[PDB]
C-alpha cells in the first residue's frame, strides 16, 4: 500500500504565502538533496491547461483566489505521490496543507509530515514579488485585486496550519525576505540539522 511504503519515506510540508517565494526555494532543495518537489498549484494549472470541464472550474476558483476543495486537491496530490513512491527518496509538498482540515486529511489517509518548512514572508514583500510576476503573463491570478484575495486567503485558513504543527514540534521557520541565495542558506541549515 501507499500508506506502509510512505511510512519509509520523508514528507516535509512546505507552507507559505503566496509571492513567499515557497516555490523557488523547493526548486533549489530539489537541486540539493534530490527530493521530489510536487506543487498543488502546478497540477491544478495542468488541468487547467487540459481544457477539460473540471480545469474551466478550477481556473474560475484560483482567478478568484480562492482555495480548491479539499477532495479535489488533495485526490491530485495522492496521484502523484503514487506515480513516484517507488523511486521518491522524500517528498516535498509545496502548498499543501494550506487550511487545517487539509492537514488532517492527508494525515489520516496518506501518510504523516516529518517537518513543516515555514517560508515566513511579510505581506508588502508578497505584494510586490506577485505584481512583479505580473508585468510578464502566464499568472492571471496575479491581478492585482486577486493579490488582495490570495493574502486574506492566506491569513484567515492557512496561517492557523503553522500554529498547529508548531505545537506538535515539527515546524522549522525561514526568513523569507532578503536574496534567494540568503534564504536558501537558512533553509539548509535547517534540513542539514536533520538529513
Ligand atoms: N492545497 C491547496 N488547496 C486549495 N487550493 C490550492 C492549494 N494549492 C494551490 N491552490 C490553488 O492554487 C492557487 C495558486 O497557488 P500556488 O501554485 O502555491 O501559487 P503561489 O501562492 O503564487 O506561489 P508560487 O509557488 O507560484 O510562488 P512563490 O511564493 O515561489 O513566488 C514566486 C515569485 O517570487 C519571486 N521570488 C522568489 N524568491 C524571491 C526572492 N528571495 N526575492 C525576490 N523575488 C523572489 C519569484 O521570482 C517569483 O516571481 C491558490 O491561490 C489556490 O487557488
Amino acid at each position: 500500500s501507499m500508506e506502509e511504503k510512505l511510512k519509509k519515506t520523508n514528507i516535509i510540508f512546505v507552507v507559505g504565502g503566496p509571492g513567499s517565494g515557497k516555490g523557488t526555494q523547493c526548486e533549489k532543495i530539489v537541486q540539493k538533496y534530490g527530493y521530489t518537489h510536487l506543487s498543488t498549484g502546478d497540477l491544478l494549472r495542468s488541468e487547467v491547461s487540459s481544457g477539460s470541464a473540471r480545469g474551466k472550474k478550477l481556473s474560475e476558483i484560483m482567478e478568484k483566489g480562492q482555495l480548491v476543495p479539499l477532495e479535489t486537491v488533495l485526490d491530485m496530490l495522492r496521484d502523484a505521490m503514487v506515480a513516484k513512491v517507488n523511486t521518491s527518496k522524500g517528498f516535498l509538498i509545496d502548498g499543501y496543507p494550506r487550511e487545517v482540515q487539509q492537514g488532517e486529511e492527508f494525515e489520516r489517509r496518506i501518510g504523516q509530515p516529518t517537518l513543516l518548512l515555514y517560508v515566513d514572508a511579510g505581506p508588502e514583500t508578497m505584494t510586490q514579488r506577485l505584481l512583479k510576476r505580473g508585468e510578464t503573463s502566464g499568472r492571471v491570478d496575479d491581478n492585482e485585486e486577486t493579490i488582495k484575495k490570495r493574502l486574506e486567503t492566506y491569513y484567515k485558513a492557512t496561517e492557523p496550519v503553522i500554529a498547529f504543527y508548531e505545537k506538535r514540534g515539527i515546524v522549522r521557520k525561514v526568513n523569507a525576505e532578503g536574496s534567494v541565495d540568503s534564504v536558501f542558506s537558512q533553509v539548509c541549515t535547517h534540513l542539514d540539522a536533520l538529513l
